[PDB]
């Protein structure tokens, strides 16, 4: 493999979405625990 590439950046970019995936799930769950 070689640095400097569209795929190489995907590792540094997707890295931010790795945990961000859970966030989207928190936005929903947080609405359930809310209750009346």
């Amino acid at each position: 493999k070689k640095k400097k590439d569209k795929w190489a950046s995907l590792w540094n970019w997707f890295d931010i979405t790795n945990w961000l995936w859970y966030i989207k799930l928190f936005i929903m769950i947080v609405g359930k625990k809310k209750k009346k």
